[PDB]
C-alpha cells in the first residue's frame, strides 16, 4: 500500500494523502478516492506507453511552504499518488539520499519527516 | 533535447548520457542502442500500465567515488534515460527545487564531482 521513500504525507483537501516524491512526473497524481473530478483531461506519457486520464477539481494542498490549490491527475493505474515537479517547485524541497533510504526536507532545512 | 530539470551526465560504458534524475524510479534506465543485453528481464509498473523490460548487462558507470558496475533496464518506451533510486543512494546525492529549476548534488551539496 504505502510508497517507498523519498515519501511525504499532505493534507489535501482535509485529508491525509501519502505521495512518492517523483521529481521524474511533471504532474502530480491522486489515485484512489480523488474526489470529485472536472470535465478536463490531459495525455499522460508513462515509462511502459500514454493514455488519457481526467483532472480532479480544486483542492486545497497544505504545503510546509504555505497553503496553496492545486489540480491533480487521477490515474487509477498509478501504483501510489506522486508528488510531482508541479508542487515540489512550490514546496521548494530538497531530497536527501543517505542509508538506504531518503528524507525531505523544507527551503530552510527543516526535516519535512522522521 | 536534453530531459528536464533535475538532471545529470554520467559517463556509462565510457561515454556521457544525460538522465533525467528520478525519484520515482526503483531501477535506472536507458533508452536507445544500450549494447549487450543480459537474458533477464523486470516487470516495469509504469504511470499508465506494466510490462517487461531487458535488463543491460553490466555497466561501468564513472560516480563521483569513482567507478561502480552497474545494470540498466532498456526501456525504449521511456523518452530519456532515468537515474533512479538505485543510483542515487550509490551516489549518496542531494536534489534541490530551493534554486530556480532543479540541481543535483553530492553528499556534502557539491555538484557531483563525477
Ligand atoms: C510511475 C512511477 C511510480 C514510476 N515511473 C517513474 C516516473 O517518475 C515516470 C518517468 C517518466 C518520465 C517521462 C516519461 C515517461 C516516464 N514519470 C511519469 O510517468 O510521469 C507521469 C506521471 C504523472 O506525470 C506524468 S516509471 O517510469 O514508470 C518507472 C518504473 C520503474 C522503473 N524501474 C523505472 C521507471
Amino acid at each position: 500500500e504505502p510508497p517507498p521513500e523519498p515519501r511525504i504525507t499532505l493534507k489535501v483537501g482535509g485529508q491525509p494523502v501519502t505521495f512518492l516524491v517523483d521529481t521524474g512526473a511533471q504532474h502530480s497524481v491522486l489515485t484512489q478516492n480523488p474526489g470529485p473530478l472536472s470535465d478536463k483531461s490531459a495525455w499522460v506519457q508513462g515509462a511502459t506507453g500514454g493514455k488519457r486520464y481526467r483532472w480532479t477539481t480544486d483542492r486545497k494542498v497544505h504545503l510546509a511552504t504555505g497553503k496553496v490549490t492545486h489540480s491533480f491527475l487521477h490515474v487509477p493505474d498509478c501504483p501510489y499518488p506522486l508528488l510531482g515537479r508541479d508542487l515540489l517547485t512550490k514546496l521548494k524541497a530538497q531530497i536527501h539520499f543517505e542509508g538506504s533510504g531518503a528524507q525531505v526536507v523544507g527551503p530552510m532545512g527543516q526535516p519535512l519527516q522522521v
